[PDB]
């Protein structure tokens, strides 16, 4: 589990995102895995603006964070989930780490603030969904 909160925005994981969420929709995409909803409270996050390939992302499953080298964001095929048919997720980035479906959620950082959000695991690889793209974020 897991979210980013920035302005009166929170990111989820699309396939964790709560009835609330959905009722206070502001944007999704299912090839993403991510759904933004609005909330009434200030988030104090900083979304990342860079083309940053290292970071460190948290990883609920170990209780620890880890340093990772990451792939740009791209279209790549995943395999089966509890939460999706195996399919294309756009927008995501590789690393060589450890992530289970609960890690779903975890925050992947930069010094420049929030990347992505763990999104896809297994085969000893964990993946992200972008975040840096989305500049409206930033504004009301
Ligand atoms: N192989 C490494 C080593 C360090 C980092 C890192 N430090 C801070 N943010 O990333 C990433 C990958
Ligand atoms: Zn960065």
């Amino acid at each position: 589990s897991g979210a980013i909160y920035v302005g009166n925005y929170r990111v989820v994981n699309r396939h964790l995102a709560t009835h609330n969420d959905w009722a206070n929709l502001v944007w999704e995409d299912s090839s993403r895995d991510l759904l933004v909803s609005s909330t009434t409270a200030q988030g104090c996050d900083t979304i990342a603006r860079c083309d940053c390939q290292t970071g460190v992302y948290y990883c609920s499953s170990r209780r620890k964070h880890y340093p990772v080298s990451f792939s740009k964001p791209s279209l790549i095929f995943v395999e089966a989930s509890e939460y999706y048919p195996a399919r294309y997720q756009s927008h995501l980035m590789l690393a060589v780490g450890h992530s289970e479906p609960g890690d779903c959620g975890g925050i992947l950082r930069c010094q420049h603030g929030v990347v992505g959000i763990v999104s896809t695991g297994g085969n000893g690889l964990v993946g992200f969904a972008d975040v840096r793209d989305l500049l409206w974020l930033d504004e009301e």
